[PDB]
């Protein structure tokens, strides 16, 4: 609505995909804003724009992880 946020596919490539609000935040400057949520969809997208994890900041993936993934191999150690 009124083009704030965007949803694209963070490519987790874990099987899943979570679909992502990336807030484009033109109106605060340019920076992208990411949204909390960690929704998954089973729907592995092609045409859709996937952002791969490496580019989410630690507070997302963590949420990512904390949620779905629940992943602990070789992280914080």
């Amino acid at each position: 609505m009124l083009k704030h946020g965007k949803y694209v596919y963070i490519d987790l490539n874990n099987g899943k995909y979570v679909k992502v609000r990336i807030l484009k935040s033109r109106d605060d400057n340019s920076v992208e804003k990411y949204v909390l949520t960690s929704h998954v969809s089973k729907n592995r997208p092609k045409n859709a724009i996937v952002i791969k994890m490496d580019n989410l900041p630690i507070e997302v993936k963590d949420k990512l992880t904390r949620f779905f993934l629940l992943e602990h191999h070789h992280h914080h150690h």
